[PDB]
């Protein structure tokens, strides 16, 4: 009935295993290939079929090896996602932003027939680690016909962000020492408007370097809000909406959200 779900129908097993059910293949992308940024590694499915399309970006001096694993993990739930370097590791959150479009200019138009092919331009998501994250909101706010963005422990010195109208799911650490959840995260939550579909997590026990080190919470709702919003794929709000629980035995120290979406 909704022709853009793929993979069976999901539990919170299915969604924490370290791997989807769609085994992944990759595409170098060279430095002097890309236009607008520096390379990285497009995750694609090998069934051939159509899926929507992320560009994740990481953050200030890393490259595409701290989100490596995610790349991978969100493919194999039937996605193309490219890992992107940065033209420099120093560049600043607002150029990411570019750089991440760039990224989905090159999935789209430039990359082999074997990655096009698999690629409904039409449905696009943007995700990134710390100032990758403030890239994302920042890509999300310039181009609202993206379908989903994804900031991870997000970085950004504009706290202002109510020309977002892309579904939004930040992702804040609770003992991020580098971007505190109290300056960036939840001030990029709040500031979100209050009528889009949103969802802030904060992770418990956590820090800065959460997002680039395997993990099940962030793996798992990840996943959920590129299903449910680059899919419309509803049989994925069951783990949004009401979320997971924040109160005694939950799994997360905070989660808000606008449900019902």
């Amino acid at each position: 009935m909704n022709p853009y779900e793929r993979g069976p129908n999901p539990t919170d097993a299915l969604l924490e295993a370290r791997s989807g059910p769609f085994s992944v293949s990759e595409e170098n992308v060279s430095r002097l290939s890309a236009s607008g940024f520096g390379g990285g590694t497009i995750y694609y499915p090998r069934e051939n079929n159509t899926y929507g399309a992320v560009a994740i970006s990481p953050g200030y001096t890393g490259t595409e090896a701290s989100i490596a694993w995610l790349g991978e993990r969100i493919a194999s739930h039937g996605f193309v996602v490219i890992t992107i370097d940065t033209i420099t590791t120093l560049d600043q959150p607002d150029s990411r932003a570019e750089q991440l479009n760039a990224a989905l200019n090159h999935m789209i138009n430039r990359a082999s027939s074997t990655v096009r092919s698999r690629i409904d331009s039409s449905r696009l998501a943007v995700m990134g680690h710390a100032m990758g994250g403030g890239g994302s909101l920042r890509l999300a706010s310039q181009r609202p016909d993206l379908k989903a963005a994804i900031p991870l422990t997000p970085w950004h010195l504009n706290k202002n962000w109510s020309s977002v109208t892309v579904p939004t799911l930040i992702i804040g650490a609770d003992l991020d020492t580098i971007a505190p959840v109290a300056t960036h995260a939840k001030p990029f939550y709040n500031s979100l408007p209050s009528s889009i579909s949103k969802a802030y997590l904060e992770l418990d026990g956590a820090t800065h370097f959460a997002p680039n080190i395997p993990n099940k919470i962030i793996g798992k709702y990840s996943v959920a809000w590129l299903k449910r919003f680059v899919d419309n794929d509803t049989r994925y709000t069951q783990f949004l909406c009401p979320g997971p629980r924040d109160g005694l035995f939950g799994e997360v120290e905070e989660y808000r959200s606008t449900c019902p979406f």
